[PDB]
């Protein structure tokens, strides 16, 4: 293969088996929006879950058709619904709606009639993100919809779920106060009349940092795929799922004095050692990762050099040669064998693990390592 | 949910702009990276059909996907992986760039297992040192090559190089390149050796220096109407592809309320805001976030807060709501409305329009508007 992302599910495991650890007596649901976070949903959720995840977490109801598409059965919850969606099909492949307005509700409850499916909902609040979540104004006549149609079987009232403000910070007081007014939606569940079956607020880093604030289940999604949810605390006896590699394509010999890539960015200050590897931005080697990355080869480190093309980069070899045409190149990846981390490239670039290792794609093909 | 709608219809005009240009010579449409995002086998279609005369992509694979798609016009692939058995490539009828003589022998020998002339062209370095044969080695390739052309196991289609900086078009380097170049071209017919077209162009030097144009043009980047001197505007070129999205949410929120991860925007008064339902993960450059504008009928609206891993807010403003569900936010597009270009985001992130039109993917569905 010209590159290849391995995902390494014997890595997903263990990082499930130690987000169970942190969860205590609260079950997990995995986060496999996103394809996986990039790393492949069906796979990592079907590890996930062989390792104990109780439920798996999307975003669209897409991504929950994907899932059982593959066979998946467990639990599966969506939370991100446009306008003009139909959630007939969520209901007849017995997926999870979480309703963020009244309208939404509306709209599953015209889906449950015409399917003649009771719907298992949870309603999203919003607790200080401010995004899709019903406010706090509209949460009552929210109760009130949902207990009316409990009341005449139409929804089994599931969950209700919140999302943190800061998903790396467990320390800012943010992450006590959404909790407190997590607990004061609950409240006022209960003088409405209304009981949850389970409650839900934490992602990665409330799992792992802030276990005071659990309630009855946790979302991780980051930590899944090993990636630290707060990184100033190192790898949090997770290890990261992914390596990005790709093959020598080239070995080029050049002057001192000759420039390399487009506009002759770089100057050879002596004679040396280039090689060419065979993936570029279109792969999501993001294009300003030009002349700061450095990629692991036969255990060395080699620097990037001059501009990252939309197929290409090249790398500082140096002055006789251990490398050969054909030998790997390591990108990233857990940080094992001495080579770089998702996490140095969301350094070098001013982002985060997040955006790094949805980035791989093209010519950069996935492939898993089995437990 | 968004789509990256491809304008055919566009990709016609920039085609009949670039055949203007190129004057005499034939024009290669450069479709690699699965159209520079714009669909490789459907812009391919449609530079044909407006006058194309064969397509150039990197790889034998992006060929073969071509072919496979019922593409039967020519195709050159300019990039292989050291050990690449071409048999594959010569029964497909796709043309094979050789970059050195150990690649030229790989070549020859799928040429005596196959039994099938391969259609050659030699790729020379005037100056990239990407890849590319050398002056040092030229010589001995020419010597070869007549040796093979002579029994019939190779024709000599083509001559190339590939131009360092024409998005300067008048640094002397271009110059120097073309003179190289022609360099090329004399030893070869100082040694009895004919090629059948020589082509140095990309889009720049095929709109900019039409003085260094040969008997082909290579244009890529200006059939996706993206401009080849971002300096000398559009150059009468229509960027193809608009970038856009349902507006998922509409809320209002007041005075002192924070916005998404971080609270990294706090609203300074009482507005409205719109949820956009992708994000990083689709091509969204998570550095765009609180710098980027989108069109909203007729209108630009900012992003506020940090853009996740699929959705992001824009700010509507206090004045009168003029938004609903539902209704088309243009990230970017030509700009004949208004709205943001490629370029644009381009220069808040500090890249070129080329990454930008490589990324968007996921919830960001390729669809085409036909001519
Ligand atoms: C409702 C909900 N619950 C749990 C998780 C999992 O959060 P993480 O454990 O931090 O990966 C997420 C994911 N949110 C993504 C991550 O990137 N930006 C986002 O918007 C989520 O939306
Ligand atoms: C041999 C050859 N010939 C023509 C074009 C067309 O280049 P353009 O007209 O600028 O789009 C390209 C593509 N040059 C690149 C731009 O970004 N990354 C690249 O590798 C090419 O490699
Ligand atoms: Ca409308
Ligand atoms: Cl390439
Ligand atoms: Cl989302």
């Amino acid at each position: 293969l010209l590159a290849e992302a391995m995902v390494d599910l014997g890595a997903i495991e263990h990082n499930v088996r130690v987000l169970r650890e942190h969860a205590g007596h609260a079950q997990l649901m995995a986060v496999v929006k996103a394809d996986g976070y990039g790393h492949g949903a069906t796979r990592v959720a079907q590890t996930a879950l062989g390792a104990g995840a109780a439920e798996l977490g999307v975003a669209t109801v897409d991504e929950a058709l994907a899932l059982r598409a593959d066979g998946i059965t467990a639990p599966v919850l969506a939370w991100l619904h446009p306008p003009g969606i139909d959630f007939g099909p969520a209901l007849l492949a017995d997926v999870q709606v979480a309703v963020s307005s009244l309208r939404q509700l509306d709209e599953l409850l015209h889906a449950v009639r015409r399917t003649g499916r009771t719907a298992t909902v949870t309603v999203k609040v919003d607790t200080g993100l401010n995004r899709n979540g019903v406010g706090p104004a509209q949460f009552p006549a929210m109760l009130t919809a949902l207990r009316q149609a409990m009341a005449e079987d139409a929804v089994r009232l599931r969950g209700l779920m919140s999302h943190m403000v800061y998903a790396d910070k467990p320390d800012d007081s943010i992450n006590d106060v959404q909790a407190q007014r997590f607990t004061a939606f609950l409240a006022q569940a209960r003088e409405q009349g209304v009981r949850f079956e389970v409650a839900h607020l934490s992602n990665s880093s409330a799992t792992m940092a802030r276990p005071d604030l659990t309630f009855d289940l946790v979302r991780p999604g980051i930590a899944v795929y090993g990636l630290s949810p707060v990184p100033a605390l190192g790898d949090m006896g997770l290890v990261p799922a992914m390596t990005v590699k790709c093959a020598v394509a080239l070995v080029k010999s050049i002057r001192a004095g000759e420039g390399v890539s487009y506009g002759h960015t770089w100057i050879a200050p002596r004679d040396t050692n280039l090689a060419l590897l065979p993936i570029g931005y279109a792969d999501g080697v993001f294009r300003s990762l030009g002349g700061r990355l450095e990629v692991l080869i036969n255990g060395r480190r080699c620097p990037g050099v001059g501009r990252i093309c939309m197929n290409q980069f090249m790398v500082d070899l140096g002055p006789p040669l251990d490398v050969a045409e054909g030998d790997e190149a390591i990108l990233f990846g857990p940080g094992i064998r001495g080579e770089p981390t998702a996490q140095d490239w969301a350094d070098l670039v001013g982002t985060i693990h997040y955006e790094v290792v949805t980035s791989p794609r093209g010519r950069i093909t996935r492939t898993y390592r089995e437990a």
